[PDB]
């Protein structure tokens, strides 16, 4: 259960200071949408704001010092209407979770089934360790009411990473500090990702 049904509902609880809508808006075919960021998915704000060097960007980031997890809504119900513009304005979205497990693990999803494969082929070759859910998963991010598929073509890839993946990538995991301690495996993360996107998304 979440705190909130909707982006309404959360903005009429909470403090405007506690939660922050950022977007990047350069018109590229993909967007990167991190609905989760700041301390709710710790680690996703970073990847998206990288990966915003060359793609459009959508991030809602959690900036509570403590209780983050009160903003999280979940992708079916997410409706905020900076997302809800921008998810239709690209052809395509890759959206940037985090989820609860120690070991180092990627979990890929959506509704591009062709180009979630390719990326989890090209994570493994990489050396990082990623599988590929299928249609009938949990949670396989596949419901046209998941904001990642409001698109133009309705093709997303989900990408979800475990706790110790993302710890992996920062010198110090915290609010303040991840943005400026990212490390060797952050940028090479980071590169394999822009690499599959400027090949994948011709
Ligand atoms: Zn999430």
């Amino acid at each position: 259960e979440d705190v909130y049904q909707n982006f309404e509902e959360l903005k009429n609880n909470e403090d405007p200071s506690d939660y922050g809508v950022v977007t990047k808006e350069t018109g590229s075919p993909v967007l990167v949408l991190a609905i989760h960021g700041g301390g709710i998915e710790g680690g996703t704000s970073e990847v998206a704001r990288e990966l915003s060097k060359e793609y459009s960007m959508y991030l809602f980031e959690g900036l509570k010092s403590a209780g983050n997890s009160v903003l999280h809504i979940t992708s079916t119900h997410f409706d905020e209407p900076r997302a809800l513009k921008m998810t239709g304005n690209h052809e395509y979205v890759i959206s940037l979770h985090g989820y609860a497990e120690e070991d180092q693990q990627i979990e890929v999803g959506g509704t591009d089934r062709v180009r979630a494969a390719d990326l989890v082929e090209k994570l493994q070759h990489a050396g990082f360790p990623a599988v590929l859910l299928n249609m009938d998963h949990p949670h396989a991010g596949v419901s046209p009411n998941n904001i990642a598929n409001k698109s133009k073509t309705g093709l997303s890839i989900q990408i979800e990473m475990s706790t110790g993946f993302r710890k992996s990538l920062f010198g110090i995991f915290s609010l303040k500090s991840r943005a400026v301690t990212q490390n060797e495996r952050f940028y090479e993360f980071t590169e394999v990702m822009f690499r599959f996107l400027k090949n994948s998304y011709l």
